[PDB]
């Protein structure tokens, strides 16, 4: 039972690490899409 | 009166040629705008 509780705690820590990785991926995606939208607007303004 | 109608008909022919020039050029501008919109769409997370 202690080994099963340790395995459940390891699975919960892995789920928390996956949630933190998803939050970091969302933050990096927003930080990259900010300059990407800026470059897209700068490209659209020359075509406009 | 025939002088006035002839001169006003020539003025209406010139105005119709101007409306056609406006329209032709206007149509070209519209086409350019459509291309610009397409480019913007291509540029366009979301």
């Amino acid at each position: 039972q202690r080994k099963r509780l340790a395995e459940k705690y390891r699975e919960c820590l892995s789920n928390k690490e996956k949630i933190l990785k998803e939050i970091e991926v969302k933050k990096e995606y927003l930080s990259s899409l900010q300059p990407r939208l800026n470059s897209i607007m700068q490209a659209s303004l020359p075509v406009q």
